[PDB]
């Protein structure tokens, strides 16, 4: 058994009142307050619809990923790594796709930098969409699922689905489950044709075990991944530590 395969079953063994505290334990996130306040009034100018643009902004500004030319964002949801990306000096296009429907973020039409740029398309299951050319695959798709089978499941669909979109380009894929080993076979695989690390952001909550395999790094997947693994399950050692707050991004305004 894996260290990631103890770190769900303690994970699945927390009270509700003992998961709330734990899944932002030392993490770090962007203040959203502003942005929601201005979200709920409609506004459309500066502010990002999730979480998910400073997300992805922490990758590019650390050149792990560099978005450029046309960039597909499967699974764009509410759209702010589109939104986000719209605003790069390399980007040229940016294309969402998501599922929507009941259950599902739809697209959250936005007024912010390089918005014209911008294509997000709801009602799209990315399973079933032809691969498209690109220079930058991003993908953010991972549900996760109390039973680590099922994760591992979903997991292995995303690394099958996304490998025909990648062609020498740049890219940012979510690995849901990254600790099973049939997982970790295929993220090997991968890395050798393709290149790339898998890297743990700190914004992510301590409540998912998601890495990303990002195209500009190197380094030993099986490494990174029990890295996370042990500090997850020592994040439940102590007491709550509240997270660390940072700044959420400005995506101004205007077209390009
Ligand atoms: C983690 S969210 C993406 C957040 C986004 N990166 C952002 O910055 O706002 C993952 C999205 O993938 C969508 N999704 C899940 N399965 C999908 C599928 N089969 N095809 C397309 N979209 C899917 C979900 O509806 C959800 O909105
Ligand atoms: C643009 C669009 C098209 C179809 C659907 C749907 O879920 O049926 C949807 N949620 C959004």
């Amino acid at each position: 058994e894996t260290l990631g395969e103890k770190w769900k079953k303690k994970l699945n063994q927390l009270s509700r009142k003992e998961f709330d505290l734990y899944k932002k334990s030392g993490i770090t996130e962007v203040d959203r307050t502003e942005a929601k306040e201005g979200l709920k009034r409609g506004e459309t100018t500066h502010h990002a619809v999730s979480r998910g643009s400073a997300k992805l902004q922490w990758f590019v500004e650390r050149n792990m990923v560099i978005p450029e030319g046309r960039v597909i964002d499967l699974g764009c949801g509410r759209g702010g790594w589109s939104y986000y990306c719209a605003g790069l000096k390399k980007v040229t296009e940016v294309r969402g796709y998501t599922k929507g429907g009941p259950g599902h973020e739809e697209p959250v039409p936005m007024s912010t930098y390089g918005w014209n740029i911008v294509k997000l398309m709801s009602g799209k299951d990315v399973f079933y969409l032809p691969p498209e050319k690109c220079d930058t695959l991003l993908c953010d798709i991972g549900e996760s699922s109390p039973s680590p089978t099922v994760e591992e499941s979903r997991t292995i669909r995303v690394l099958k689905m996304v490998e025909p979109w990648l062609k020498n380009n740049q890219f940012c894929i979510k690995v849901l489950n990254p600790y099973m080993p049939t997982v970790i076979e295929h993220l090997e695989r991968l890395q050798r044709k393709h290149g790339g690390m898998l890297v743990r952001n700190p914004l992510s909550r301590n409540s998912t075990h998601e890495m990303y395999w990002i195209s500009n790094g190197t380094g030993n997947i099986v490494s990174s991944v029990n890295m996370v693994s042990r500090l997850l399950l020592n994040r439940f050692t102590m007491t709550h530590r509240r997270p660390t707050i940072e700044k959420d991004v400005d995506l101004g305004a205007g077209t390009r």
